[PDB]
């Protein structure tokens, strides 16, 4: 069990792994905030106030309302100032010809701003094919959805098997995965969970939860993503600092 | 084999199914043109020149570097003009808080001129619940993706018959799929298969190619869904042709 900075100094880690795991050893933070927000406005006030206690910020650009490529430029200054990684949860699940074009063009230019993207696994590793020519140049990663936190998922057996095959056959741009415990035992690989929050259920529509003891400490993820465990308790600062105490407790108590 | 007029008629059968293979019979149409340019003023001069040949027109308004709803309210009125559906190819694969925000909002509102629409079972039944929220008071519809035209697709076996039963369960919502063949014998689904061409081949990033006769005479799908082939010939409304006639006499053929 190596700790983050030592994962950060592997000979094979991806740049964009060893640029997260240096940034969550230095802030002690393996919070992923979930910015599941409508406006512009918001989207950036969040990162702004919430950037000290996060290692990444993940976005669903097309839910928001008011997008254009300045909020993103704005969204980079505050990435780079307290130090957090942009991840752009779009889960591209097409043909590669199709997600090339998705990843790189559009209203989005979604490789222009996004250090970290995610894809589904089904379309067979045609998807990461196509990711990878447009974010190799732009010096970006990908994760692979290998299990998901929500009711009757089918990324479960042989499916999760295959992404993290289809992973190990391009870690050049593969970082890791969005999982719900570890699924590789290559260190450099990241894993991140989301389905996390602090008291137990608690679906709605599909969603399961996890507290963070249980799924860093327990189930061996490296970072917790949270969206309304922190978006919707009053003092959002409060909420993110206690997601992040959690989360790095569970950490350090898995290196004994 | 009932032909598309006479399953039109099924009692069982959605409304936008209905109003597609009524324009399919009367247009001798079963063409969908997968509509894959980054520029509007391609996109329209396209959806003009051959609506009288399809469908179906199928987006991605993602890949569109010019999109405004503008755009898609000059893209509705050719579809009422020359009578064909509008289905954009979005591939939704979240939870379902999160797809019905990528439906209903964002810079797209893809639920505001999309007829048809289509999800990944993956995340389990919450994603097709999650846009039938909005899509039934909008009177819209959905495919699910049964299979996958792609090297490596995932989408087999146990998984496919995931989609099916999906389905099935939320038939007021769901029109059919997308899939390499019949995969349900219920008439009143409709199959729609991309990885369509004259020529066998595929790409060089894992899109395998069958042909009109393949995939509507032996496999017994509906609608074909034709990209590169058609947008790549120097004259697409002969293409279009070609692709119309090859599909709708490959149908003909089915019927005896
Ligand atoms: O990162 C993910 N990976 C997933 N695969 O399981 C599924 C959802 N997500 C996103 O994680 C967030 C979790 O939010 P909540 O903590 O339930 O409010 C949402 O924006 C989801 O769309
Ligand atoms: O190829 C696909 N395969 C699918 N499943 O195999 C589903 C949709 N598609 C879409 O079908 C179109 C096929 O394009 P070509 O016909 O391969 O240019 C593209 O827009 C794909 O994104
Ligand atoms: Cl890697
Ligand atoms: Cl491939």
């Amino acid at each position: 069990e190596l700790s983050f900075g030592a994962r950060a100094e592997l000979p094979r880690i991806h740049p964009v792994a060893s640029k997260l795991l240096r940034l969550m050893q230095k802030k002690e933070t393996n919070l992923c905030l979930s910015a599941d927000v409508s406006l512009a406005r918001e989207l950036l006030q969040l990162a702004d106030a919430l950037g000290p206690s996060i290692c990444m910020l993940k976005t669903h650009v097309d839910i928001l309302n008011d997008f254009t490529l300045d909020v993103m430029k704005e969204l980079i200054t505050l990435a780079k100032c307290h130090e957090f990684l942009i991840f752009e949860d779009r889960k591209f699940a097409d043909i590669g010809n199709t997600v090339k074009k998705q990843y790189e063009g559009g209203i989005f230019k979604i490789a222009s701003w996004a250090d970290l993207v995610n894809a589904h696994v089904v379309p067979g590793s045609g998807v990461v094919k196509g990711l990878q020519e447009v974010g190799l140049p732009l010096h970006r990663g990908c994760l692979l959805i290998a299990e998901m936190s929500s009711t009757g998922s089918l990324a479960t057996g042989d499916y999760t098997r295959a992404a993290v095959r289809m992973a190990e056959e391009h870690s050049e741009f593969v970082v890791g995965f969005i999982s719900g415990s570890r699924v590789s035992m290559k260190p450099e690989f990241l894993h991140l969970t989301p389905g996390v929050q602090l008291e137990a259920g608690g679906d709605n529509l599909g969603q399961q939860y996890n507290s963070p003891q249980e799924v860093i400490g327990k189930r061996g993820s490296d970072i917790i993503i949270v969206g309304r465990g922190i978006i919707s308790a009053a003092d959002r600062l409060e909420a993110a600092e206690m997601y992040r105490k959690a989360a790095w407790e569970a950490y350090l108590s898995r290196l004994g």
